[PDB]
């Protein structure tokens, strides 16, 4: 009775839970873009691994349609969790402030059916709210473009724990 | 209890893992300076700082700056500017000032002389924290000739000396 | 009382066994490109972090030869990493599963002897396998070119505890 998550029993002693140090999980759901007037959505499945205070979302490859300069794009965490995970254990530790985390390049595709141009955008995590994750894309400049090829992406971030 | 060590702590009258090396925010307000071959310039950033477990996030956002060389350095002067209670200790590696490859990534740096960026492709790393001054190096990617650069948000992460 | 790494006996309390909270090493050691039929190794020195249930392998900057528009970057764990370290400490989480972790754009410079052009092609885990660690470097488009300048790249992936 005296030990308290991530503390646990462990063959007879006193250990870290294995669940704390890694769980995998998935996401089936859809992606959302947002953008000046441009609005899009596709679905994905992606992989997810809870390891210590991080859950980490594996975005697969995927295409879309045009983007603008900057835009939101959104992961609807409100459905598609593979079982046992719920919505509620894809809050960041920060909750929903608005930040700017976890900052990085990708690298999209834009095309209109020919060779795609790819544009250096910069990709954070902004806000978490009800269940939506919102990833701010902007930056990099742009071209005239019908679709965009988005490359794999990793989206990681501290989870609650209370 | 004074049986338990840090991490290691008492939650709700059990043995459980102390919530602040679970997560601990706070916030810089201070000075990110540029220099490489004869170019120095700096300017003041806002950047929220998250500790999880063994790691340091600091969630530097966008900037602007003037002209950058193909190699040089982004220093982050820590002595000055942290949130209490954090000091400039606190963001000392865990490699404390060993010279490092570390968290090597891409970072896109749109240059320009007042009109439309050109983005380079280039490398940054944590390369030394010395004396509360934490040393990035940013090189690769080619240049061109150029008076302003737009510096993407860029997160620097490295485990935290304990 | 019984305790189970990486619950340890730390100054006569319950606490964090410090080796579970940082460790340095290194691998020095054998990098292969495989795709398309272009096979070739490079030699590296590469710092090796683990950090909690994490491993982080710092890889320098080094050049090659041509590319394929997708291919394998595979990391020979078998020799080269520093004592006390084995082969098995590189395992990951995931053990042998395919996975499309930690994608990141990665920027190459493709040349044949003159002035690189700098191709974003995609990067991530995708299969360790009896200590050799594959890594899928994809997309980004091509050019012709008989050399290439690879970025340092650090990789990283939750470690096996089993
Ligand atoms: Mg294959």
């Amino acid at each position: 009775p005296n030990l308290r998550y991530p503390i646990a029993d462990v063959s007879g002693g006193i250990g870290m839970s294995p669940n704390y140090r890694f769980r995998q999980s998935m996401w089936i759901g859809i992606v959302s873009y947002s953008g000046s007037g441009l609005n899009w959505r596709v679905q994905v499945n992606s992989d997810i691994f809870i390891v210590n205070d991080y859950i980490h979302i594996c975005l697969p490859a995927f295409d879309g349609f045009s983007i603008a300069d900057g835009g939101d794009l959104s992961l609807n965490f409100v459905t598609g969790l593979l079982p046992p995970l719920l919505t509620g254990d894809t809050e960041p530790a920060f909750h929903n402030d608005v930040v700017t985390y976890g900052a990085q390049t990708v690298a999209i595709g834009l095309s209109s059916g020919g060779t795609p141009q790819y544009m250096s955008k910069n990709l954070w995590v902004e806000q978490w709210q009800d269940g939506v994750l919102r990833l701010r894309v902007e930056g990099g400049g742009s071209i005239t473009h019908s679709n965009s090829k988005w490359p794999a992406m990793t989206v990681s971030y501290p989870r609650s724990f209370t």
